[PDB]
């Protein structure tokens, strides 16, 4: 059951929170201080912006710190203008019970480099309530991420 | 609190409406007359067709006006198939009170080309109601589209 | 209406159940034993992995065999360790009444091999309850599945 806007606002940690960011049934990420692109960590704050070159990948952190309740789910999608220019998010769940700044993969499939301000608007979480809280909520390796995170899988 | 194929039909505006399109839980969308595929604009409905080129996207008009309560969120899924043909949707939420046809972006990360004949089926939308209606339903500089929408971010 | 952790026991069959799988608002379905790489068929169990080339895309069985209820939707996104890597998932809908083991499409859009155990968690399904069974629970082409199933479009 989604949360509209105006229960995002009352519902969901945001921080920090951004009007221009609130949409009718989600909130738009924005480019937060950190990315990763072509092996390398980008201070995107410092740089003012990530450039993902034509058919890579970045992995771009939120600046927003997002903390949902024990019965959200997080359900994250491209901002349709990025989809638009060729870039194709992959992401995960945002499992209930997360506290942290997301660590995104933004794919550039097209081949003009796609470039995003920090603190420009890229995804939009949407937020699912669980029919009850989760037994478990969210206590994985990347809870309390405040920095872009890799893969723990190895 | 996702709407099943008998609501679908009840509640959602969708223009034209195909029975072949109607899922258990979704529909789904059709190619529509619009492509833009390498730099060009396709008329899908003149060419019968849309060939995503090995390696390239596609943004995809849906044949589909899709108008939604100020309560539905619109999630897109490529449809199966598609993914089994190496075919990647990058899609956007499509916000409560959205109203036009979608801008759908397509890669194929496949070798070899992906067709697609006009008024094909390829990206299956389903409709989770909000807790209650959004406080401020879709009004971005996309509604209304009824034509292939590029980025509108720059 | 998302089923919890604790509701995904009780409401959804997953053969075979892993407790490490399942997540608080969902479950990691695991790598199977086939996969398609490179337009060839692997017996994942046999090799032991299956490893996603630099830039290509594999098909992957699921290991689990997912019966779906016909008020239940199914909501694939990838491993948030596998986005951090590179890989894009291509999902479709896990339709309603659904039952087989899942075709699931990963992209390494990275420059690095992607591998994967047999029996490694790979993908995290969620559940979303529809308003009331789907009057046309799923009966599609590829239900019942036990392997990796390849685009019927054609």
């Amino acid at each position: 059951m989604l949360l509209p806007d105006w229960k995002i606002r009352k519902e969901i940690l945001i921080e920090p929170f951004s009007e221009e960011s609130l949409q009718p049934a989600g909130y738009d990420l924005r480019v937060g201080r950190e990315a990763f692109v072509k092996g390398k960590l980008i201070d995107v704050e410092k740089e003012g912006k990530v450039v993902i070159p034509p058919r890579e990948y970045a992995l771009i952190l939120t600046l927003e710190r997002i903390k949902l309740p024990d019965d959200v789910m997080g359900d994250m999608k491209i901002r349709s203008s990025l989809a638009r220019e060729g870039v194709i998010g992959s992401f995960a769940w945002v499992d209930p019970g997360w506290d942290g700044n997301l660590t995104l993969m933004l794919y550039n499939a097209s081949n003009e480099p796609v470039e995003l301000r920090y603190g420009e608007r890229f995804v939009q979480i949407a937020f699912i309530r669980l029919e009850g809280p989760a037994r478990n909520p969210y206590r994985g390796n990347y809870q309390g991420s405040t920095r872009l995170a890799f893969s723990k899988r190895k």
